DNA sequence: GCGCACCGAAAGGTGCGTATTGTCT
């Protein structure tokens, strides 16, 4: 799954706390030609990440985005969240398979290359505006392992910073139209790449709809047992008498956000053991 | 969104809205 969120100034605390969560390679990581250009590679330094969120690109540069209207919100970035199918999360995190985690990381990286290809900006010459395709991004990727309900949930926040290097060498805000309008497509890339990676490791796949898949030897009941957030969303539709098969975007987001109950930081080593006990109870055979 | 209107004060740049399947930070 690929979901997206335009990030504003009021999200500065949420975005920096995407780093990096000591849990269970490297949990946080830079990607992009923009990033490479700025000398940014390997692990995301969280202090440098905050500066970049604020438009402070540094190294002898003006603060970006001073042309933002007072009546509008400052955009700090674009968050692309890649979430693996539940069976994949289960093999990766309950059974413990570093190869599956790697396969997820690669699917994300390759999808983000296609997102990057679609990076754009504007330039104005004499009141006439032109859209350029820049092809470069600065991205911080932060891998995470659990859902709101403490379920195994392999996902990566790819925070695309709101900056790109234009044709003239100038750094400017990202015109996000091609990435944002291509989310459905980019999600198919993630799925296709992940599936290819898992098949390369000898897993058999079972197919859903709209391109979704799961590992063949984990079934619906077993997946459902580890999908508490899904159950909460289903109950919400039932309570509102809504039909799960035909809901608006606005009603989807309502069910999603308002069905959230607040949970509390838990012993992470004790959590795996519970996952394993649960998988045993659900009869899951991890090969 | 092709421009608009207001940011800072470059006859330049920005958010705006976009858009979002299931596993559902």
């Amino acid at each position: 799954m690929l979901s997206h969120m335009v990030l504003t100034r009021q999200d500065i605390g949420r975005a920096a706390s995407y780093y990096e969560d000591g849990a269970d390679g490297d949990a946080s990581e830079w990607q992009g030609k923009g990033a490479e250009e700025l000398g940014l590679s390997g692990e995301v330094d969280s202090k440098r990440f905050r500066e970049l969120l604020a438009g402070n690109i540094g190294e002898g540069h003006r603060i970006m985005r001073s042309a933002t209207r007072q009546d509008s919100k400052e955009r700090i970035g674009l968050d692309l969240t890649f979430s693996a199918p539940k069976s994949v999360s289960l093999q990766a995190l309950v059974a413990g398979d570093a190869e599956i985690i790697k396969a997820h990381d690669r699917a994300v990286a390759r999808t983000l290359e296609q997102a990057e290809a679609r990076a754009q900006a504007r330039q104005k010459i004499q009141g006439k505006t032109r859209i350029e395709t820049t092809g470069n991004l600065v991205i911080g990727k932060f891998r995470h392992e659990t859902s709101r309900e403490r379920d195994p949930q392999l996902h990566t926040h790819a925070v695309i910073l709101n900056m790109t290097k234009r044709s003239d060498g100038q750094w400017r805000a990202l015109k996000n139209d091609e990435i944002v309008k291509a989310t459905r497509y980019l999600g198919a890339v993630y799925n296709a790449e992940l599936a290819h990676e898992l098949q390369k490791l000898g897993y058999q796949l079972r197919y859903g709809k709209d391109g979704n898949f799961d590992l063949a030897h984990i079934d619906r009941q077993q997946i459902e047992g580890f999908s508490k957030r899904t159950e909460q969303i289903a109950e919400w539709y039932a309570a509102r008498g809504l039909d799960p098969n035909s809901v608006s975007l606005e009603q989807k987001q309502a069910a999603k956000v308002l069905s959230r109950a607040k949970k509390t930081s838990v012993d992470r080593e004790a959590l795996r053991a519970e996952w394993q006990a649960t998988a045993k109870e659900l009869g899951i055979d991890f090969s």
